[PDB]
């Protein structure tokens, strides 16, 4: 797997290190691993490091509650591939309303009483911030378990739903939490282009990484939460060629839209309307489009 | 714009400075142009060096019909884009006809009398290969008017149309009928997967090249006639890209359907399936794709 060249630069977070034993010891703590080797394998993906490639410029003092979730739901991510559509659209919204703080959760349930306290710990820290994180969140969950995922789709139709189950926005409204970064209405107004693109990028750099285990999965586990949807299949089934070849072809569209972000970033700054918030911004979400590539690139979780 | 790199080596015919100036020279006389900007346009264009490019193994003595064949149906596409589908409909139906030379050409009317002695040429110099060539081309002709161009369609929808609306078919007959190439119904039944994918090769880097060309057309020429119906277009709007990052996209997805021509064959091969007729057609095919190809580098038909 050979990727064509690219201009962005990944950074990973300085803490790195101490914030992935903190929070992969909370979770070795406490969520429900079936054995030994779950845990290894858990520990293994490093989910905390993707997170710190994802907001490697997040706050000293926010960066731990951003690995937490992101934890939680790619732990969740994978709960979900055993269970029907129905089952896994239950479990999630069962989630949202702890989430808000509106139900108590049962603490002889980890994944209630984990989400539960994160949330409330996320409130006490910053309770703006960490609202406008909530509706992101609850949308891709619903995403996660939509039954148009079992029903045909073109590339730009995937690309529309994908934006909801990779979780764009929800990682925006993180990362800007992670770093304190607040801007106003008109000025997210003025990225949403740009917000669209980076999603694209996100969706397909990970289709192509992940498509090896999503492949696995699709034959092994349930039938309807581990369907195969994705761009690379997509792709492969409209053009007529192996997933291989679509990979291949996928990857230089994900340097077109490389290249379109730059364009973007450009014309906003040429017209003055490059706030200093937004161009910490858009430099945010190149952080997110490279680290999750690097991160991809060597994780355990798609080599192995 | 920079095409990737090619296996294929793309072959022109011996005959081809003869046969153009012969050709050429016969459109001249008999075809009606507007103006003298039309008929030097007609000439730069070089309709049969193309010819001579797709079928570079014809017989010396055949090549011809296929050079004046093309000719007519590259000036007929051009017309169609100046009418309604129902007048460019009209305009077709009227030469299926004369093309199987049941009714008499209208001697006032160039298209007709030009079509009429082709055909009657054709069937003199091999009857059997000539009319097999009929309902190929007669299919090409019902899909430049069918009304599913003025629809919406995802790049597979497209990619199955435009195998008739490009022509592969009659181009297949025509080949085999300048090269004198016969074939079993069995023999033409074991490479239809090998069809398919060629189809897509011609389509797409036809697409590709022709794409300025076609965007004027549809600022310019009839609402109807002259839509835009491409792969450029289609892929640009599902992936949110400029028309020059759907050409880079699509041309590394016709290099995967060289490699996938490449598969087929060696596939047919070792299988017990590869009749040395079936070896010069799938060659044949090879030549179709790369000729196609270095002709629309070059032809002035798409660079002005
Ligand atoms: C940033 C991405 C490409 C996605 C990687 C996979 N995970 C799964 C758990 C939830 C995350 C938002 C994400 C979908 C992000
Ligand atoms: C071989 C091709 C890519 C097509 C180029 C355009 N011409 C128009 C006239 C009729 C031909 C069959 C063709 C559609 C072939
Ligand atoms: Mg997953
Ligand atoms: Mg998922
Ligand atoms: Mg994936
Ligand atoms: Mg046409
Ligand atoms: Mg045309
Ligand atoms: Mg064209």
């Amino acid at each position: 797997l050979e990727p064509p060249p690219s201009t962005f630069q990944p950074l990973c977070h300085p803490l790195v290190e101490e914030v992935s034993k903190e929070v992969d010891g909370y979770f070795l703590q406490h969520w429900n691993f079936p054995n030994e080797k779950a845990r290894k394998k858990f520990v293994a993906a490093g989910f905390s490091r993707v997170t710190c490639l994802y907001f490697p410029k997040a706050l000293d003092d926010r960066i731990h509650f951003a690995c937490r979730l992101l934890t939680v739901l790619f732990l969740i991510d994978d709960l979900l591939e055993y269970m029907s559509f129905e089952e896994g659209s239950a479990y999630n919204e069962k989630l949202i309303p702890i989430s808000r703080g509106d139900v108590l959760p049962d603490r002889s349930i980890p994944v209630e009483y984990i989400i539960y306290d994160l949330w409330e710990s996320m409130r006490a820290h910053d309770r703006e911030m960490a609202d406008e994180i909530l509706e992101p969140v609850f949308l891709f969950m619903r995403a996660q378990t939509d039954r148009t995922r079992a029903r045909p789709m073109g590339l730009g139709g995937y690309l529309e739903y994908r934006e909801r189950d990779v979780g764009k926005e929800l990682l925006a409204a993180l990362m800007r939490f992670s770093m304190g970064l607040k801007l106003s209405p008109s000025e997210l107004q003025r990225v949403r282009e740009i917000d669209a693109n980076c999603s694209k990028h996100l969706s397909v750099v990970n289709d192509i990484y992940s498509y090896e285990k999503e492949l696995y999965t699709s034959k092994t586990a349930h039938s309807e939460g581990g369907i195969l949807c994705t761009s690379v299949q997509i792709l492969a089934q409209e053009a007529d060629v192996t997933a291989e070849a679509a990979k291949r072809v996928l990857f230089v569209m994900c340097r077109e839209w490389e290249l379109r972000h730059q364009l973007l970033v450009a014309r906003l700054s040429a017209e003055g309307l490059e706030t200093p918030g937004l161009a910490a911004y858009v430099e945010g979400l190149e952080y997110q489009m490279s680290g999750a590539e690097l991160w991809s690139q060597t994780t355990l979780r798609y080599s192995v």
